[PDB]
């Protein structure tokens, strides 16, 4: 019957009494996985796991190699078996019996997600698709029947992680499969906001905790209810805290920063820019641990480029600055340092993506690159040809490039907000600025015709302008606008659904770390480089009772009362 | 504002030393960029001094960093782009927004 | 002077291919093909300045 694809059978002869434990045996699972296996579907798997591989990839293809040649989880094997050859109705009866099943679940979306892309057949992705979609909905009902009936048992569940099914929990699969859906759901995010407030109870309001933070005794009196001294340790090692403190002293380098940049700045550091390097020694140390943690897919990330970008900049204005001897040397250093400072200050948009009120509206900035460049297209070709014919018409043989790149681009892109593209376009205003020769620094002449009166005609370029003003000003913007606005309205639905993922990776990169406040972590670094089954019945019980609610909505049809009839 | 206003003085003038024109320059003036007029004019070179001085006695802003002779040492270069990337974000596309979120 | 003038406007003319050369791009396509859909608008707007 397995052979032959009969699951309804299948399901008879499991449910009349079929030991399907007894059953699975290491002759019939070698038997099962040698030959049986379908060799189109042998060849694809193994050219899956060789090119793209994975966490897990790696191991089902370990384990069906091993199969083929020669605890066991001999029922999840079955179950893959099962899913690889694409039989809905078969691998949903054996995920019926796996004792650990949402884990299953997601595994076997992650899996078909990761198959379907390299599959050439459209029918085929789609179908698989499907699945993946269908596997999704019944992982994220079974954890919320899971989570409804029972909370901390839930929260259990998520942390359990398995004896080697992938090595990982329920989040880490999820989260690798951008199942945005399971995650966004509120047992998940509540478990993350439990964990992110650490020790502190999650009905205090933030303000409370917020001041606190500042004046030390505040805590020590009963204003913070920290059930869910002794107290200190809770509270500086609860994770928001560590944040909150962090981006005050982001804040004040910055203030520091902004301070030896503008108001001293000499050609022997003092001081405070002794105490400036400092910190950002301090952080380019906290950016080596992060590069250590995480392998080249770290550099995927525009926001860490870009810090490594503004640390590089500040050894690099480092370096220049030091030639105390020679001035120019000073100034490109200090030039240098404005772009870093640039750089570091734009950060602060990245760490406030996780304010709960300016977060999502951040993360949704993404989604209007294509209006931008759209708008940005259609300005480029205007002011090209705007510029090129208005030159071209007005003086003649310029020669200069940087002043036939300033007439052509500069004034042409000015005249987007604002001020006239040119006062050279009307002759009731001429002369005093222009120069017959190159040799000033201002633009060339207009071409003169007998006598000194201009040349060019009016009737030709005031109507250009006009033409041009009316339409880069006026309805190119409120184009823009437009747009803007249907891209909103089309992506809020899904806005807080993609903000709740890089919430779930904030919570739990923050968690991961020792949580040390960030002025004296380099003390934590230091001495720690010299020192360098219950749940799974639980499961099967609610399962139990999800099939059964299942089985009552498909028979909440009422239609046994004309079968009654008959 | 911040991170513009910074920039453009660390790079054009040196040493300030006067809180009410360090703050006036980091970020009234990029505050009035927002409706109309831009942020500097001295970011280009064709026009400045009769303004300056090089003390701080007077009401003026500070004068330009000068290199050997009387000549400016900032470069347009990288101060024109980025009045022109400030403009273009703040004046058109943070309104546009603004005015879609409020719809 | 004349002949430049009339180069000058066929350079605008040439220029002005591009946005129809690059209907295909599957991402400006569909925008550009819009435009022509807001004429109206455009010219109520016109009639309603012209008047003022
Ligand atoms: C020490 C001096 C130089 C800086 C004084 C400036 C203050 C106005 C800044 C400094 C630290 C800032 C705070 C740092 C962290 C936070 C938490 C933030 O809310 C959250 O991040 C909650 C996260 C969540 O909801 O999950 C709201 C602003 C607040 C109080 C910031 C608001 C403005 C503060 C008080
Ligand atoms: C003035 C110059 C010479 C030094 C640069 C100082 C900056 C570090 C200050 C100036 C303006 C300040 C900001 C004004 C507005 C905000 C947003 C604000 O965001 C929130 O509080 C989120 C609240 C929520 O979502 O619940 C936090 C303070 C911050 C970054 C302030 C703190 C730091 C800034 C950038
Ligand atoms: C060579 C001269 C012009 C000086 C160069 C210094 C700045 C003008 C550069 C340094 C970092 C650059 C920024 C790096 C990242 C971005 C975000 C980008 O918009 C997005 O990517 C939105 C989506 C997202 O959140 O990632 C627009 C340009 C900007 C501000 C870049 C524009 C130019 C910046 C400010
Ligand atoms: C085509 C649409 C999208 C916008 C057109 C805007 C109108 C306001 C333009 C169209 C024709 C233009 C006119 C064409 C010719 C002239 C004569 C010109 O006066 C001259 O100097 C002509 C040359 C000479 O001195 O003899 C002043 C502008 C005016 C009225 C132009 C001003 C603005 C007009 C009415
Ligand atoms: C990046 C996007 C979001 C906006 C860019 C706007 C453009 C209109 C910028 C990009 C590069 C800029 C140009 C970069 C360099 C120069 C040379 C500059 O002339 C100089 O004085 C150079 C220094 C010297 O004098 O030698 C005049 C402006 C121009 C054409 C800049 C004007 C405006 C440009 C085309
Ligand atoms: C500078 C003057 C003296 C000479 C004129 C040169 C032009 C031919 C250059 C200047 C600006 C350029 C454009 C800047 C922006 C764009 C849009 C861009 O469109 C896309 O890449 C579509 C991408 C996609 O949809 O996937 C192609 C390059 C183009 C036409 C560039 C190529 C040609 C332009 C018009
Ligand atoms: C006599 C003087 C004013 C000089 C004439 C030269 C230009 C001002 C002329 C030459 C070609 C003309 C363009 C030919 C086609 C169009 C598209 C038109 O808008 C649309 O048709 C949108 C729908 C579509 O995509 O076809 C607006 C005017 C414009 C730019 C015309 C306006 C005036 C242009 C640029
Ligand atoms: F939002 C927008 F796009 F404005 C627009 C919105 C709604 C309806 C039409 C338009 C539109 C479209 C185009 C086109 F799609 F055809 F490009 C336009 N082209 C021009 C011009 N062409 O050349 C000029 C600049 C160079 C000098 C000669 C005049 C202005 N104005 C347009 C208006
Ligand atoms: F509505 C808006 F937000 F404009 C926007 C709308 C739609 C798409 C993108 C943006 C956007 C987003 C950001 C970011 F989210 F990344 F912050 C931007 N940042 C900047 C600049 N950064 O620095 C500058 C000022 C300081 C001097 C250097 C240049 C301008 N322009 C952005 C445009």
């Amino acid at each position: 019957a397995l052979i032959k694809d009969r699951p309804k059978f299948v399901r008879l002869f499991l449910e009349n009494g079929l030991n399907l434990q007894k059953f699975l045996t290491n002759e019939v699972l070698t038997e099962l996985f040698s030959t049986h296996f379908s060799t189109l579907v042998y060849r694809n798997l193994q050219i899956a796991k060789n090119s793209y591989n994975d966490a897990l990839l790696t191991f089902v293809w370990k384990l069906v190699a091993n199969f083929r040649r020669s605890t066991r989880h001999p029922l999840q094997a079955l179950f893959i078996w099962a899913i690889l050859q694409n039989k809905k109705e078969l691998s949903k009866v054996i995920w019926e019996q796996t004792k650990g099943c949402t884990l299953a679940a997601l595994g076997a979306s992650k899996l078909l997600k990761t198959l379907a892309k390299v599959k050439n057949d459209i029918n085929a992705a789609g179908e698989s698709e499907e699945l993946a979609n269908e596997y999704e909905t019944r992982a994220v009902e079974l954890f919320t029947e899971c989570y409804s009936n029972d909370e901390d048992l839930a929260e259990q569940l998520l942390v359990y992680s398995c004896e080697a099914w992938g090595g990982s929990n329920c989040l880490e699969l999820a989260v690798e499969a951008t199942d945005q859906h399971f995650i966004a759901q509120p047992g998940v995010q509540n478990f993350l906001s439990k964990q992110w407030y650490g020790e502190i109870s999650r009905d205090t309001k933030n303000w409370k905790i917020i001041l606190c933070l500042f004046i030390i005794p505040l805590v020590g009196c009963g204003l913070v209810s920290f059930r869910k001294l002794w107290y200190y340790v809770a509270f500086f090692t609860s994770p928001f805290v560590v944040f909150s403190w962090n981006v005050v002293f982001y804040i004040a380098f910055l203030l520091l920063f902004a301070y030896v940049l503008l108001m001293d700045f000499h050609s022997v550091p003092h001081t405070p820019e002794l105490i400036l390097y400092a910190l950002v020694f301090v952080l380019f140390c906290d950016e080596v641990r992060q590069w250590y943690m995480n392998g080249v897919n770290y550099f995927t990330d525009l926001w860490n480029v870009m810090d490594t970008l503004g640390l590089f900049y500040f050894i690099a204005g480092i370096v220049f600055r030091l030639h105390s001897s020679n001035k120019s040397s000073l100034y490109s250093g200090r030039v240098i340092f404005c772009l870093d400072y640039i750089i570091f200050t734009l950060r602060l948009i990245h760490i406030f993506t996780v304010s709960r009120n300016l977060g999502p509206k951040i993360i949704m900035l993404q989604r209007m690159l294509i209006d931008v460049f759209f708008f940005l297209f259609l300005f480029a070709v205007w002011m090209v040809a705007f510029g090129v014919a208005r030159q071209g018409i007005l003086r003649q043989n310029e020669q200069r490039w940087r002043w036939i790149f300033r007439s052509v681009i500069y004034e042409p892109y000015l005249a987007m907000f604002g001020q006239v593209p040119s006062d050279v376009d009307s002759t009731t205003y001429d002369f005093s600025h222009c120069t017959f020769s190159g040799n000033e620094s201002k633009p060339l002449c207009v071409e003169l015709d007998e006598h000194n009166l201009p040349r060019f005609p009016e009737w030709i370029t005031i109507p250009l302008v006009c033409i041009y003003m009316l339409s880069t000003n006026i309805l190119l913007v409120n184009l823009l606008v437009a747009m803007f606005g249907y891209t909103v309205g089309i992506v809020q639905e899904n806005n807080d659904q993609v903000w709740k993922f890089q919430r779930y990776f904030l919570v739990q990169e923050y968690c991961n770390r020792l949580n040390i406040p960030f002025p004296f972590v380099v003390f934590a670094y230091f001495y720690m480089v010299v020192k360098k089954n219950e749940t799974l019945a639980w499961e099967g019980v609610m399962k139990e009772n999800y099939l059964v609610k299942i089985n009552t909505k498909a028979n909440d049809n009422s239609e046994e009362m004309r079968h009654r009839f008959r």
